[PDB]
C-alpha cells in the first residue's frame, strides 16, 4: 500500500548493480527515545572494516529522536555489533550502536550498557537465550495486510503454519527477511505463520549473553527495512487487534551451563522458584510501558497467562513459564518465559532474568554493583 | 487476485539471491486435523542433511491445527520424506512429516503410520501406484480463475488439453509447478489442461508402496506454495462447480509384480473381483468425509461411475474400474481405479487397495495385525 | 487483455530457471475434431530422445476433443515430427502427432496419413512448398488487438509493413514467435505487418513434401502458445472483420525439380492448366468448411480472386494463381496459389496440389491407390 | 451492484409520469415449479377492474418455468387475489394467480387449491395467522449486501434493530417495500433490522385463513421487485451464511376464535399437544425440500430449536413453539410456531397447522375429503 | 453503456419543462433502404394537427439512407399514421410515413403501399392481427445488456417472466416503452421477460388490416428511442447469440370475422391447409433477407419449427402453426403463425397471410390486380 512501494523498483536495481569501488557504506542503527523505534544513517568509509572495533564513533541530534532538551541535544553513537548489510551487499555493513548523551552517560533507553555488565558478571555459567519474535503485517492504513477492507477474514484456525493464497498473507516479507538475516549473520533459528492471519514469527537463537539483545534488535531493524521495501508496516504491538484475535508475544528461552548438562532440571526448577517471587518486577521489565501494553495481551484466554498471576508447568501453554515436555523427559535443557510482550526490549528481558535467577536479587529495584 | 500477489516480486528476488552461507533451511510439512489441509514451518540447520534420517524431530501446537483439546495440545513431527526445496533452492529442504500426539500415538489424520505397515507386509509383490491429481484454479473470491466475473465461459469442449488465451486459464501455475516438482525430486509423470476451463491435472508415478502417498502429498504442497505466489487458490474439491461442469477426481493406477509380468491380466481380473465385493468400504476410504464429498461427483453422467454401483470394463470411461485398452491387448500391466475423489488421502486409497486385493480382507473394518 | 496475462511473469521466470535434472518434458501436440484447433499435453521422459522414433505412442479422450462418441472414445497419438521446445528450452521437446481411433484407423481430421502416402508417390520429383500464413491479433473480447474500443483505426494504407506506435500493433508477439520458431527448428522464412492493423504474416518454407504441413502446423501451435503468454488471441479466420478490411489468406508456393531447373516455366504452365480444370475441387480442400469460410474472403475486391472463377497471370495480384514476375523473366521457379484460406489444413492443400498437378487426377473425388 | 441498477433512473421516471389514458396494466404473478420462485407478466385491460372476479384467465409456457414436459406444456393462470400496483400506481393492478395444467388439474406447486378447501372447512372458527418473514440482502456476487469484500463485518450484537451507517445495511429497500405494501393493500404489521447485518424482517398479519398465504406471497413478490430496482437480491434461504451467523426463519402466529376469547389458553395448549405428536410431518411441510433446507438452520444453537426434537414453553426463544409471556399472563391469545423456514410456502404451513390442530388428523399423509 | 446516456439527464429535463408555446413539433418516421432500420426528423408546425390528413408531405435525401443513386436522390414522405409523441408530450406528434421516389413511385422497401391495397380488397372479412415482438437488449459493445463481461450468465430456466436483480435484466426499458406506447396510442397488449436473459417481448394487437404494420413499426421506433435514452441497443435479430440460447421471433396471430364467429375453426383449418402448400413463399416473406436470417433461428430445437418443413398442431409449441388449445376447445378464434423472424416487416407478413389464405393465390410470385 505505501507510495514509495509503487516506485519502479527495477530502476533502483539498475543503480544498485553499479560496481561500487573501494569506498564502503556503513549504516549505523540505534534505539529511539521511545525504547521501541529504531533509527539509522549512513557514512562512507575508506575501506572495509575488519571488525566492529575499527568503526568510528558518531553522533546525531537527540532532540529529533525524543531523546533530549534544547541546548545540549547532541548525542553519541558507539559501535557495538557489526553485520553484513543485506540491503547493500558486501563490503557494506550494518552497525548496531549504543547511545550516550553529551556528558558521555548512557541514554535513558540505552539498556545495553547495564545489561552488558550483568552478563559479564555471569559469563562462566554461559547463559544462553532464544527469543520467539511475533509481529503483524499492516497496510499503511493501519489495517492488517491482506485483510478485507474494513473487515475481518474468517475465524482463526486455518492460518497457523498455513499454506495457500487464502491462508498465508505476506510470506514474501518473511522469506526475504529470513535470507536477509542469514546473509547479515543474524542467528535466525526459524519461522512460522502465526494464528492470526497476517501475523508471523521468527525465532532468534541460541545466543550467549549480550548477543541475544544485539541479534534480536538487528533482526527487527532488518524486518523494518524489508517491510519498507514492500510498502507494509511491521507492528510489534502485543495486541494489534482487540478481541478474538491472537496477541503477539516474545517468548524467551533460557538456560545456563548447569541447566543444559545432566539433571539440570533441578536448577531449572530452582530459578523458576526465584521467578515466582518476582512476577511483579518482571512484568515491569517485559514491555516499555512498564506493563501497560502487555495488559491487553495477558488475559488468561487465547493461551496466555493472566498478567496478575504467576504460574508454571510442564508443557503448559497457558502458564507464565513453560518447561518443554521433552525437557521434563530428559531432566535437562531450558525453560520458556512466555510473559514478554512482542515489543519488549530484549536487553531489559535478559537482564531481569539474570538478576533474579542467577544473582538472586529481590526487592523492587535492581541492585547496583562494581 | 490475492493482495500478497500484488506485492513487488522483484524485491523478494533481490533478497532471494543473497548467498546464504553455511546455514540451511528446512521446511517441515504436515497434514491438518482436517485430513485435507497442509501446514508448515521452517527451522535453521547447521549444515545440509545428507538424508531424511539426519533431521531432528519437532513439535507444534495441535490446538491451532484442529488436532487437540486444551491441556495436552502439543504434538510431534517425525521426518518421513525429504526433498530439495524449489522455493529456496539447494541446499534447502522440504521435510514431509508424520504427526503424533503427546503420548506418542499417531494422530487421527496420520494415516501414513498404518499404511506404512501394510505396505511392508507386501513388499515382495512390489506394488506400484500412479495417481492422476485433478484440481481447479480459483481466485480469492472463490470463482474459478479467469472465468468471467459472476459468469460462465462458453460450454465445455475446447478446453481439454487446450492451447491459446481463450482456452487454457492459468498455465503459468502448471508450468512452474511441474519444474518445482522435477527439481524437488517428485515423481511427476506429466500434466494436461482438463475439460473444465481453469481445471488441470498432474500425474504422479509410478511409485512403490508408501512412496505414492509421500509424493502426492508433497506435490500438493508444492502446488499450494506455487499458487500462493501467483495469488490464486488450488481446490481439490471433487465438484467445485455444480451442474454441467466436470468434477475433479484422483484416478489411481495399480499393479503388482505379478500383474506386470506376462499374463498378469489374470491377477488384474482377480483383484477386480475382490474389489467388486467391497465397493462400499472403498467409497468410505476414497474421501475424507467418508463418501459425502464424492457423492457430488459420482453421478453417472459426465463420464463418471455412479457412487452406488460397482462396474468394470476394458477401456470403459464410465466404469468404477477401467482396464486400459492396451493392457487388455497385451494381457499384462495395471488397472485404473476411477473412484477416488480429487481430495482423498492417497495413504487411505493405497492402503484400501492393498487390503482388499492382496491381503484378501472382507468385512466392514480393517483387520488388525502384528 | 487475458486474466492469466496479468499474473506476475517474473514469478514464472524464477521457477523456470531452476536446473531441471536428468528428466525431460515432452509436449505432444495434435489436431482437433474441428480440423482447426490444436491440443496438447505433457509427459516426463527419462532422458532426451535423440529423434522422433524414440518417442512412445500415447492416447487421450477423443470425446473431450470433438472426436468420438460414448463407449469407444479413447484415441491414439503417434509421434510424427519432433522439435526443440522454445517454451521450456533444451532438453525439452515438442512432438507433433497423428491421431488414430481405437481401431487404429486414422481420425476424420488426420489428413496427414493420406497426404504422407501421396507425397511418397512423387518423391523423385522433389515437390517443394512455401506458405504465407496470415493472422490477426485479437483481444479476449474478440476485437482486434490495439484497435479503438468499439471502433476502427484510421483507414488501411499506413499499416502494411509499418513501423511506429500508431502503425504496428503487437509486434512483440511477432518477434517472439519468430525466435521461438528459429530455436524450435521451424523453417520460418520471414514475416511482415499486413495491410489491416493488428494483422501479420509469417512465411514457412521451402519445405519438402510432408514437411510443409508439419512445419506450418507446429508454427501455428507456437503462435498460439506465444499469444497465450501475452494474453491475446491469434485468429486464422479468413475474414475477421467484415467490409473494407483485408481478409487473411494462406498463399501457397509450389515447385517440382522439373519446374525449378531451366525452362521449368513450361511445366508450371502445364500444372496451372490442370488446375484450371479443377477449381471447384480445390476450393473444397482449401478450408475446413468446404469453402464456406473462404466465401467471405474471395470476393474479387481487395486484391483477391472471386471464389467462383479460376484465373492466372504473371504478377497478377487479383488472380487465383500468380506467376511471380521474375519467375516469368527467367522461365523457371515456382507459382503461387493465392486461393487457400488462412485457416486451411496445409496437409489438405498440399495433397490437392500433388493430386491435380502431378498424378493428373480429375473427377470430384480423390482416387484411391496402393 | 446489478448492471440495470446503474441505468439512469430519472429517465424511467420521466416516462413513468406520462398520463396513461383509459387503458390499464395488469401484472399476473405466480409460483414457479420450484415452489420458491415467482414469475410474472403484464397484459393491457380496457378499464380498471373493480375486483378480482373481473379479471380474465390467462396462460403461459410451463416448460419455461420448470413445470412441464414437451407436448402439453401450456398452463393456466386463474386470478385469486388482486392488489394495487405500487410500481405503476393506480389504476394498475397486481394479480396473484393459481396455476393449473392443460387438463385443468392443479400444478404440483399449486398448494393454494387444497389449502383454500381446508380453510373453508374451518371458517366458523375464524383462524388467524401472522408471519414473520426474515430475509437477507445480497449483492449480485452472492455476498451479503454491504459486507466487506470477501470478508466479514464485526460480530453479531450491534445489528438487531440497529441505526447508523455502520449498523443497518440497506434500509432503503425496507422503507420502500414497506410503503409499497401499504399502497398495495398488503397487511404489513411491521419490520425490523435482524441480528445478522444486511438481514431484515417484515411481519404480515393478522390474516384470516387463505389470506395469509396470498398476502405473504405478494409481499415477497413486492420485495423482489423493489430489490430489483435497487440492484440487490433478497434471499429467503434459511441459512445464507454458514457458522456464527443468524439463520432466517418464518415464525408463524396462530389463533382461532376459541383461543382469542377468554381462557383460550386451554385450547392453545390442546393444539400444542396435537402438534407434539406430529413434529416429523410438520418439518416436511415447513420448507420446499421436505426439511433439507431447514436442517441447516435448526441446530439448537443461536436461539433455534433442534430439527429433531419437539419442545414448547412460555416465552421460550429456544423452543419449537413459544407461548408469548403475555399470552400466558392473560390466559388468551395465540401461539408462535418457530419452526418454519424463511423459504417455506405459507399455504403449506397454514394448511398443516389447520390439519393437525383443528381437524385432528394423524398419520403420515394428509387425509382427503369432500 | 453509451456515452450519451452518461450526459446529465436532469439538464435535459429542465429544458423539457419549459412551456412550449403555440408551435408544435412533428417527428416524421420512416423505413430505411435496409427494410429494417428506421429514420426520422422533426419540423415545426403552426398548430396542433387534428388528424394525419392535415400533415404536409416532406422529403429527404435517399442516398444518405441506402435508398438511391447519385442524380435523382431526393425522396418523398407521405404521412400515413399519426400518434402522440411520448418523448415530447402533447401537443407534439409522431408521424409514420410511406416512402416514394422522385418519380412518385413507391420505394423498394415501401411494402405498405401494396399491402394497403390487398387489405382493402378483403375489408368485409375484417382481418385481425396480433404480433408478439421479441427483442434483446445489448450494450454498445454488442454483448447482451447485463451479461457478464465476455461471458455467460447461468443457463436458461430462471429468466422467462422472471423477477429480481439476478433474473430480469433491463426492465426499466420495458416499463418505459410500455407507457410510451400507451400514451402514444399504440395498441400494446402486454409484455414479458423472455427465456434468454436480457430478452423481452411485447405484444401488439389486435389490429385491423393495415393497422397492424403501422402499430408494430411505430412500437419498434418507440423502443429504439427509449433504448437510446437509456444507452442500450434493441436488436431484432432472430438469433443474437449462437447456440443454446433462445432465438427471437415475431409470432403472428390471425383471424377473420368468419374464424371468430361460431364454428370458425373450420375456416382456420381451411387457411392452414392453403398455408401448408405455400411454406417456401412465406419463409421468403418472413425476414428481409428472404429467409437467410431466419435460417439461424428455425432449427427444430429450442421450441422452433424447422425452416424446411411445414407443420401444424393444436397447442404445438414446436410447429410452424399453432392452434391455441382453447381455440380448439371452443371451435372458434384465431391461429398463430410461429414462423416470422423478430426482424420481419409486418407489412410483408400480413400481406402474405391475406394473399394465401383469403385470395387463394398460389405460384411463386404475388398476383397483380386492379
Ligand atoms: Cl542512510
Ligand atoms: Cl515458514
Ligand atoms: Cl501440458
Ligand atoms: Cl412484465
Ligand atoms: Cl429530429
Ligand atoms: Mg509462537
Ligand atoms: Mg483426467
Ligand atoms: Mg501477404
Ligand atoms: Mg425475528
Ligand atoms: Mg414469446
Amino acid at each position: 500500500t505505501s507510495a514509495s512501494s509503487h516506485l519502479n523498483k527495477g530502476i533502483k536495481q539498475v543503480y544498485m548493480s553499479l560496481p561500487q569501488g573501494e569506498k564502503v557504506q556503513a549504516m549505523y542503527i540505534w534505539i529511539d527515545g521511545t525504547g521501541e523505534g529504531l533509527r539509522c544513517k549512513t557514512r562512507t568509509l575508506d575501506s572495509e572494516p575488519k571488525g566492529v572495533e575499527e568503526l568510528p564513533e558518531w553522533n546525531f541530534d537527540g532532540s529529533s529522536t525524543f531523546q533530549s532538551e534544547g541546548s545540549n541535544s547532541d548525542m553519541y553513537l558507539v559501535p557495538a555489533a557489526m553485520f553484513r548489510d543485506p540491503f547493500r551487499k558486501d563490503p557494506n555493513k550494518l552497525v548496531f550502536c549504543e547511545v550516550f548523551k553529551y556528558n558521555r552517560k548512557p541514554a535513558e533507553t540505552n539498556l545495553r550498557h547495564t545489561c552488558k555488565r550483568i552478563m559479564d558478571m555471569v559469563s562462566n555459567q554461559h547463559p544462553w537465550f532464544g527469543m520467539e519474535q511475533e509481529y503483524t503485517l499492516m497496510g499503511t492504513d493501519g489495517h492488517p495486510f491482506g485483510w478485507p477492507s474494513n473487515g475481518f477474514p474468517g475465524p482463526q484456525g486455518p492460518y497457523y503454519c498455513g499454506v495457500g493464497a487464502d491462508k498465508a498473507y505476506g510470506r514474501d516479507i518473511v522469506e526475504a527477511h529470513y535470507r536477509a538475516c542469514l546473509y547479515a549473520g543474524i542467528k535466525i533459528a526459524g519461522t512460522n505463520a502465526e494464528v492470526m492471519p497476517a501475523q508471523w514469527e521468527f525465532q532468534i537463537g541460541p545466543c550467549e549473553g549480550i548477543d541475544m539483545g544485539d541479534h534480536l534488535w538487528v533482526a527487527r531493524f532488518i524486518l523494518h527495512r524489508v517491510c519498507e521495501d514492500f510498502g507494509v508496516i511491521a507492528t510489534f504491538d502485543p495486541k494489534p487487534i482487540p478481541g478474538n484475535w491472537n496477541g503477539a508475544g516474545c517468548h524467551t528461552n533460557f538456560s545456563t551451563k548447569a541447566m543444559r548438562e545432566e539433571n539440570g532440571l533441578k536448577y531449572i526448577e530452582e530459578s523458576i522458584e526465584k521467578l515466582s517471587k518476582r512476577h511483579q518486577y518482571h512484568i515491569r521489565a517485559y514491555d516499555p510501558k512498564g506493563g501497560l501494553d502487555n495488559a491487553r495481551r495477558l488475559t488468561g484466554f487465547h493461551e496466555t497467562s493472566n498478567i496478575n498471576d504467576f504460574s508454571a508447568g510442564v508443557a503448559n501453554r497457558g502458564a507464565s513459564i513453560r518447561i518443554p515436555r521433552t525437557v521434563g523427559q530428559e531432566k535437562k535443557g531450558y525453560f520458556e518465559d512466555r510473559r514478554p510482550s512482542a515489543n519488549c526490549d530484549p536487553f531489559s528481558v535478559t537482564e531481569a532474568l539474570i538478576r533474579t535467577c542467577l544473582l538472586n536479587e529481590t526487592g523492587d529495584e535492581p541492585f547496583q554493583y562494581k
